[PDB]
């Protein structure tokens, strides 16, 4: 009645279903995130900060003593499972139980994007290495390389006096690191737990199936990312662009920032088109910012 | 707990409109498929062919 052949065939069918569902799932975090695989509990990120530069070597070779502080990514774990109910063995009604595996593949493929974009939206409620919010009006900027003396207040969060509108983000991808980092301790894996001599199977009436994964997402350095709840207009976009591109490191030296793409929800696609991607301005003159940035509309931002 | 998915006025209800989500792999509605449509050709039964 029960032989290894049938169990193997069903396991292969379920594995094929799940793998097909997951492989074709869209990937979007890679564009605005950096993947850093690891083989431990966490990774230390103390190199984010100062911008490396070149000196004239007037005297001796300067050696940088890196700070001992770390970001403490502290990756996490999470997963989901179902059962089969064993109903198929008797009647072989295998038509059902497909959409469940498809849903698993979709969820596994799409979760990292959801987490990355949720962290991106939560920048106003997450602390960076500076000890303050990611989008804050009092970021630390010292006047000396050693990092001492009175600092200056820099703000990259803009909001009208009241009734703030939709929120749009401006990011950069030219650098090696994207503003957000998506860790990956282990790729998601599925376990075809179905045995006749196992337990909670003979005493229950289910063939449980589960998936496992380990990953987490964290912020990078705020020099690039910018946020603004202002209405997406030419003047506001130009102000944000020129404020971000005019960033100076310690000692008032420009960083040569090159904003690449601007992220808006699917609701503001029309405004993104009007600002960039069309040859008509509001007044009807030729754009001075045509195809300047590559817009990336997404549903994860509503 | 009280969960409601039907919002109607006190009286004089108007047209009914639906809000749906297709983010999940399977949708709120399911359509079975037992046998594909098939057309049977049949004339000569001594009935409804010539008579």
């Amino acid at each position: 009645i029960i032989t290894p052949a049938l169990i193997s065939a069903l396991k292969t069918s379920f594995q094929k279903h799940f793998q097909d569902a997951l492989a074709t799932a869209p990937s979007t975090y890679l564009q605005v995130a950096t993947v850093i695989p690891s083989t431990t509990a966490s990774n230390t990120y103390g190199w984010l900060g100062q911008f490396p530069k070149l000196r004239e070597w007037i005297g001796q070779r300067v050696i940088k003593d890196m700070a001992a502080q770390g970001y403490q990514i502290t990756n996490k774990l999470f997963e989901s499972t179902v059962g089969v109910k064993r109903t198929d063995i008797e009647d072989d009604n295998l038509g059902v139980y497909g959409p469940l595996m498809q849903e698993m593949g979709r969820a596994a493929g799409a979760h990292p994007d959801e987490l990355v974009f949720a962290l991106l939206k939560a920048g106003n409620a997450n602390l960076c290495y500076d000890g303050q919010n990611f989008f804050d009006t009092d970021h630390p900027v010292y006047p000396n390389v050693d990092g001492t003396g009175t600092a200056t207040t820099v703000s990259n969060l803009f909001a009208p006096a009241a009734d703030p509108g939709a929120a749009w983000y401006l990011l950069d991808t030219s650098r090696s690191l994207k503003p957000l980092i998506y860790q990956e301790r282990m790729k998601p894996s599925f376990t075809s737990m179905t045995k006749e001599d196992d337990e909670q199977v003979f005493m229950a009436d289910e063939y449980r199936y589960g998936v496992r994964s380990r990953c987490n997402v964290g912020f990078g350095f705020w020099q690039l990312a910018a946020m603004s709840t202002e209405e997406l207009n030419q003047v506001n976009f130009e102000k944000v662009y020129d404020a971000m591109r005019n960033q100076k490191a310690d000692g008032g030296r420009p960083l040569d920032i090159r904003p690449n793409l601007l992220v808006v929800p699917t609701t503001l696609r029309s405004k993104a088109k009007e600002v960039v991607g069309v040859q008509r301005l509001a007044n009807g003159a030729d754009n001075p910012n045509f195809e300047l940035v590559q817009v990336l509309d997404t549903a994860w931002l509503n």
